[PDB]
This record gives C-alpha cells, sequence and structure tokens, in this order.
C-alpha cells in the first residue's frame, strides 16, 4: 500500500480537498504546510517539486513509479487527477468516492459538478488571479464573487437533477469533496449561498460529518491562532 | 436521436478536445455548431439509461473533462483506450495531471468569458491570456520531461495529447511562442500528423469561416 504526503495550505480550497477525501478514506497522511501567504509556493525548491508552484501537491511513495521507474516518489500537481488517484491506487478501499464504473451515467454527473467548482470557479478566484486583478486596478473582492455566483448557478442547475442526502443521490462523492472547500472559499468573497439552496443543504449535510470537520480550514496545523 | 451531439464551436479550445477524442476513438456524433453571439461545448447523450433522471433517456455533460472521461467508461471496449489501463494507475494519474494543468489553470483563466472581463477593466486580454498560458505550458513541459516518448505519456496518444492539441491551437491566437516549450512542440506536432486530428482541426470544421480554412 503507497505511502502519502501532501503538501498544503490550511485555506487552500483544492488542499481541502485532499484534506476531506484522505478522512473520508480513513488514508493516513503525512502533513507538510507551505504558506502561500508568504509566498513559499514560489521558492525554486518548490517549483521543483510542483511546477505549477500551487498546492496542494501529493507525494506518493512505496510505490511502483511506472513513469519514471529509477524514482522513489511519484508526485500529483493537480487535485482531481490526486482524488483519482486515490480511488484507482486503493481499489478494496472501504468507502469509494465515485459511483461504480458500472453506472458512468452518474459518475459522469459527479466529474461534471468536480469540473464546474474546479474549471470554472477556483482558478479564476483564486490568490494569482486575483493579485492579477488587482495589478489592473480592478477589484479582487467583486471580481471573485461575480465569477463564484456564476459557478454556484452551474452547480445549483446540476443538483437540482441529481441530489439527495448529497450531490448525486445519497451517498457522499468526489463533487461533494469538491464543494465543501469551494464554499468555504465563496464565502471569502461574500458569495450568497442561500441563493443556491439545494448547494446549502448538501454543504451543510456535510459539516455533519467528522471527516469533514478534521478537514476543516480552521482546523489545521497551520492555521493561524487568530484564525482557530 | 444521434447517440452523440455536439454543441460545439470550430474554434473552441473545449470542443476541440472532444473533437479529436471522436475521431480518435471512432466514435460517430452529430455536430451541432452553435454562433458566438449557453454551454459551448455541451454534449447531448441519448438512447441511455439515465441512471440519474430515469423518466429520462438523454442528458448532457457540459464539462469536456467529464465528457471524455465518460466516452471511457460509457464504451470499456473502444478500440482505442484514451486512458493507460487501471493497471497503471500512476501513468493514468500523470495523464490526468497534463489534462487539469490545462483544463483547469490554462484555458478557463483564458477564455473569452475573461478575455472580456479583462478588457472591461481596461487591460490588455492578450497580454493577460499569453502570461498565463506560458505558465501553465511551462508546467507541462516539465511534466513531459518526465513522461513523454512520441506523446505527452509514452508511446500511445491519451487524454493529455486530445487536451495538449487544442490548448496548443489556443495559445498560438495570443501570441505564446510554443518553441519556449520543445517537447510539448515536438508532441503536438506529431499529434499534426494523426488523421483523427486533421479531421477535427479548428480550420477544418463545417462552421470554420472561409477566410480562417487556412
Ligand atoms: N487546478 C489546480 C489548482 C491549484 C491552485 O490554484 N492552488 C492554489 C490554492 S487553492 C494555490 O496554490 N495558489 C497559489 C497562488 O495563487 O499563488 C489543482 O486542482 O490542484
Amino acid at each position: 500500500t503507497p505511502n502519502f504526503e501532501l503538501y498544503g495550505y490550511f485555506r487552500s480550497s483544492c488542499s481541502g480537498r485532499l484534506r476531506i477525501a484522505f478522512h473520508l478514506k480513513s488514508i493516513p497522511y503525512t502533513r507538510h504546510p507551505v504558506n502561500l501567504l508568504k509566498g513559499e509556493q514560489h521558492s525554486d525548491t518548490y517549483k521543483s517539486l510542483n511546477p505549477t508552484n500551487t498546492v496542494p501537491l501529493l507525494v506518493v511513495s512505496n510505490i511502483n513509479n511506472t513513469v519514471s521507474p529509477s524514482s522513489a516518489s511519484f508526485s500529483i500537481g493537480q487535485s482531481l487527477a490526486a482524488l483519482e488517484y486515490l480511488e484507482e491506487a486503493l481499489p478494496t478501499n472501504a468507502r469509494p468516492l465515485l459511483p461504480p464504473i458500472s453506472n458512468p451515467v452518474a459518475r459522469a454527473h459527479v466529474r461534471t459538478i468536480c469540473n464546474i467548482i474546479a474549471c470554472d470557479v477556483q482558478p479564476v478566484t483564486n490568490l494569482k488571479i486575483q493579485k492579477k486583478v488587482k495589478a489592473l486596478d480592478g477589484d479582487p473582492t467583486v471580481w471573485s464573487r461575480d465569477l463564484a455566483t456564476q459557478g454556484f448557478g452551474a452547480v445549483e442547475k446540476l443538483l437540482e437533477l441529481s441530489a439527495g442526502r448529497f450531490c448525486v443521490g445519497d451517498e457522499i462523492t468526489l463533487a461533494d469533496v469538491c464543494l465543501v472547500p469551494a464554499v468555504w472559499a465563496a464565502e471569502r468573497v461574500g458569495m450568497d449561498l442561500a441563493r443556491f439552496p439545494i448547494t446549502k443543504r448538501v454543504f451543510e449535510e456535510m459539516l455533519k460529518e467528522e471527516a469533514v470537520q478534521k478537514a476543516h480550514w480552521q482546523k489545521q496545523e497551520d492555521t493561524p491562532e487568530d484564525l482557530r
């Protein structure tokens, strides 16, 4: 079985996706905080680890690295690729986070929700983009609020078809894993979550989960005291 | 009613991802071009058992990465798997990471919607987009330094290549220098040799304006 080390940041939504998945699946992992406010993502040493200068970075070891056989480890620098790797590399794990492969329709619904969040909301509202907006003399908060609002609109329309207790029927999936940290992020920029009633119900359902609380941005080792 | 109908646009990179996949996997689809001036691409999937909405025999997929993986899973015996086998989760992960750099970190911040928002701030959407594409291609190039053979990962075409090609076409529009990414350029050029990629070429669609056919 593989060993896992996560380069993460308490307030990184993409990091939180992995934090949630690890706890849900009962997979132990080693924590390596990277301070994004201090620009530790920008150091040459971290660019060597992840060439996008982003967190999370998942470093997997005790495995056969089929891409670089001489390497003791394998690095996964994008959260959705890392989430699917947990699913594929640990097929006997007691808590699959996708519908079974015999249900490609449900799997596509789950992935569509993940992609709206990970493609259309997070990347255009992250720190790097907010800084580019500020450098143009725009308001990064309004920019981000408008884009998150629009993206949550798309998520809500999907949940109108798929949601039961959770995003897609009555079991937690990768959709819920992506939803929770995106809601934490959207709240930082003053998005009105009540405009999205199903999304809000499902988010609140997830907050009851011990796995989600263990994963909370306010409960990490690198959460500053003032934010705990 | 067609099994697959693609609401697409000749110059949409995300549409281009799906065109390349359908041609490479030889999956027939009905083309539904959509004018510039509403999700594009939107893949409408019909004649199915809808396990999410059972009173319906169809659904749509408005995100290209989800649509790509759906084609893999809905047609498991297709002659051209675009992921490495499930027995090789490392290679699958490396493929998906390259796809995600492009689909998460490049395309969405350099698309029409965001270029318009940049212009609305009196910014230069070309410089903005070239800057972001250059940064993401830097990351793609670093991954290909580890994995590339003939193609992005090893010597077989995968979803990494399918995402790579339309991203190169989009990046060229904003003046990105592809020569700065030499393995990326090499794999891009290898893909252009493919009949399936040519059939999928942004310059060779039914809705390509005549002045952009060459
Ligand atoms: N698509 C990437 C996005 C990674 C990303 O943008 N991470 C953010 C934190 S959520 C980051 O490290 N930001 C650094 C910066 O913007 O300077 C993924 O899914 O991992």
